[PDB]
């Protein structure tokens, strides 16, 4: 069902994360980590302290799709190096909420007030997505029955 998902997204903040290649998103899915340029690292650390949940919604450039979404479980911290394909700051730990894809064609009815009401697929890496549009975007994804949000809820 969708009820634990809606609970996780209650009063959350949402950020569009753009990746240049699929390999980086695959690494993030396997290891539960993300890293970003310093301008976005500061924004996400501020958001992590400000909100019950901070959700990163991932899209690989030119793919025409989002590749899933995850919740920050930590602020950034400077561990085992990660063989990203590229200056990058610290490492955020993340819990995946959905590892399934969603095509941009399916989110055409959602506009982001914090980016001039352009379709939510449009935005620079780090663009914040307003609460309502972000919640509806996350609910469009196909359910990921491999994930149990019980442990995610316990970290909030």
């Amino acid at each position: 069902g969708t009820s634990k998902l809606k609970y996780v997204l209650q009063d959350a903040r949402f950020f569009l994360i753009k990746s240049n290649n699929h390999e980086n998103v695959s690494l993030a899915k396997a290891k539960g980590v993300w890293s970003t340029l310093p301008v976005n690292e500061k924004k996400l650390n501020l958001a992590f302290r400000s909100a019950r949940s901070v959700i990163l919604i991932f899209s690989v450039r030119e793919s025409g799709k989002f590749q899933g979404f995850a919740r920050l479980s930590s602020e950034s911290h400077h561990g085992s190096p990660i063989h990203w394909v590229l200056m990058l700051g610290g490492v955020f730990k993340i819990d995946w909420i959905c590892r399934r894809e969603l095509p941009f064609t399916k989110s055409a009815h959602l506009t982001n007030p914090w980016n001039e009401h352009k379709p939510v697929k449009i935005g620079r890496d780090g663009q914040e997505i307003e609460l309502e549009c972000g919640t509806q975007l996350c609910l469009l994804f196909p359910p990921d029955e491999s994930i149990d949000l019980y442990q995610v809820i316990h970290k909030m």
